[PDB]
């Protein structure tokens, strides 16, 4: 069904013709500097990005979710989670920093700039739906699980740098509002002080043993809430959701003056998310950053574990007909761009994520495609 | 009619939305960067505006073209020239700086971004056509004759500087490649080489009498070549000139494949536009660039002469009805930018053109209002 496959290449190649007039602009024709990049991308990931989310959140109705997709998809996140886990836990190469960019390659696609428009042109429009089901419960779980996980392992370096020998006798953590995340970017110092009872108290300002977990879920909680009210796609995905509830609850279509307000800037959302791609692309000096044999490695993982762990999944859950085969391309598509942010903010294996997005965002689609044909037998 | 007074809200506060979205990010959040506000800009200006003036240009029939409406426009412009250059001959202070300028603010207005949405919305489809053939003629003779007369300003600036004594015996001028236009950013050095006839030749490279009419005519012919085969929107313009000829001759539909290609990246067009005019008017110190007498003088040429002389022009060419309203509100819209940029890289009198194109921006409601209203009495 060669007409099939040109339906896909005319929803997929404007992207990367997009990708790829940003990454001559950058490499061929110069028009842009490290730092007029530098401002397209922020700008991407503060407007654009954001508000395509909200586009996306706000358009479909959360009442018609399609809960056994949903099962599918967190049991494939499950399964990640808890084989990680007990891999890092029951290993002696068992690491933290491994377990998130394993999960982030194995289970975190770009759903959202690619994701929609690509199962749209191969499915339907149904499966663009599931694609923005997808896309909201990845922003609200996942990535906040992603915080998580980053900030607990800011917090104990912070530990392990700053008062290893007696860390277990902190009961609690007072941090000044100045200290936006526990990136590592800033320097972090920290007091400690003796309560009447004998228990000790430490405050962090900006300049071997595990404390309770009552502690160290606070700490977790309060600053994880911190960098929630200050990210962009954290707000776009909530006000989409309370908007998508009330409008498809009380069937109330927003103002057209509102509605074009919001769209005459999320229309740039692809085009622009796609220069700001290119843009990267360019400006890496590496197209494979994170060495050959690893490289591999990551691909193998985003293009085969993925679907595989999505296949078992979905099959374990009773996915079957073109929902399955949904899932599993969905699985294969080229690895999200947000669990690579937080890798950079955090430089946990960036490169190992900046790789996955690029790399597999141009051998997206004959893996892909691949996947379809395989699958359509 | 507050309906339509609200319609036209509706069209045109989106634009506003962005701009003033623009102009926190940069004011009040500061989230962009004076470099990175000039990335945004340079983005806007070599992809977002040429590729929005092709969609608009390439959708429109020239065929179908209201001779009526262009005879008025330009008539208009001729009048405004004509005026000009009596002004600049037989006057103590007729100056060509003041002259440029003045037909910058007295016929040259934003019809491309906000001038099609809000004649659109004003009265109809039909007004936008008729914005955008206004749009393909000034992109492609009004603008060129702008881009002559800078090039003659700063061909006899060079002149005076260079050979004011005997300017008269040069014959003819050889430009090297390297100097791309007479904007007078780079040094350019001249030679004088006597010929075997007595006559002498000069040659330019990069670091009180007038020669023959041939000799100027051959530079400035070279230099505005050499800066057309640069510009975006000249590409743009004809390109789209040619298709749209192709295309509705033969009535042949670009492929869905080229046109999605070039709309994921034109349809950023208007919110990129206003986002990046934002950032302009944010970036500026001023907001009122000019001196409050000079500005008050720009804004009343551009909103008072701009349209008093299109209607001199459409009565006397035989405009009649909805056609000769669009005519004057379409005159009575905010200055365009393209004049604004050439005077920026030309630096004759930039902030002029500033304060018309921000300031004319945020006060163009209430002016083209209250013009729509009085018309419609
Ligand atoms: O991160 C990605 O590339 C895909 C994605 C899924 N949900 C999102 C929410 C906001 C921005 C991007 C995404
Ligand atoms: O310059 C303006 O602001 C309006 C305009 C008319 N024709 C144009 C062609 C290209 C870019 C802008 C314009």
């Amino acid at each position: 069904s060669w007409h099939d496959l040109y339906t896909v290449l005319t929803a997929v190649i404007p992207l990367y013709v997009a990708m790829i007039l940003a990454y001559g602009s950058v490499r061929w024709w110069k028009i842009f500097s490290p730092d007029q990049c530098s401002g397209i991308n922020r700008f991407v990931a503060i407007f654009a990005v954001p508000l395509l989310s909200f586009h996306f959140i706000s358009t479909n109705n959360p009442y018609a979710m399609n809960l056994r997709f949903i099962a599918a998809d967190t049991l494939q996140k499950i399964i990640m989670l808890s084989l990680l886990v007990l891999w890092a836990n029951f290993t002696r190469s068992g690491s933290l920093e491994w377990s998130i960019t394993i999960f982030s390659l194995s289970t975190l696609p770009n759903t959202l700039v690619m994701g929609i428009p690509l199962l749209i042109a191969m499915y339907g429009e149904y499966s663009g739906s599931l694609m923005v089901q997808i896309v909201v419960l990845q922003c609200i779980i996942w990535y906040t699980l992603l915080l998580f996980l980053f900030e607990f392992r800011g917090a104990k370096m912070l530990i392990m740098e700053q008062f290893p020998e007696t860390a277990a006798s902190i009961v609690s953590f007072k941090v000044e509002s100045d200290v936006v995340s526990l990136d590592g970017h800033d320097f972090l110092e920290t007091d400690a002080e003796i309560g009447d009872d004998g228990k000790l108290h430490v405050t962090v300002r900006k300049s071997k043993n595990m404390p309770p977990a009552s502690v160290m879920t606070r700490l977790i909680l309060i600053m994880v809430w911190r960098k929630l009210i200050r990210n962009p796609n954290t707000y776009s995905s909530l006000i989409g959701l309370i908007w998508a509830l009330v409008a498809f609850r009380w069937h109330v279509a927003m103002p057209k003056i509102i509605q074009q307000s919001i769209s005459i800037l999320s229309d740039a959302g692809l085009g622009m998310a796609m220069f700001s791609l290119g843009l990267f692309m360019a400006l890496q000096p590496k197209l494979i950053a994170c060495g050959n044999s690893v490289a591999t490695f990551a691909m193998a993982v985003r293009f085969l574990t993925g679907p595989a762990v999505m296949a078992v999944a979905a099959i374990a859950i009773g996915l079957r007909g073109d929902l399955l085969r949904v899932a599993i391309v969905q699985a294969a598509l080229p690895q999200g761009i947000v669990p690579f942010v937080f890798a950079k903010e955090y430089n946990v294996h960036p490169a190992i994520l900046s790789t996955g997005v690029i790399f597999g965002m141009l051998i997206a689609l004959p893996i892909t495609l691949v996947y379809y044909i395989l699958l359509g037998l």
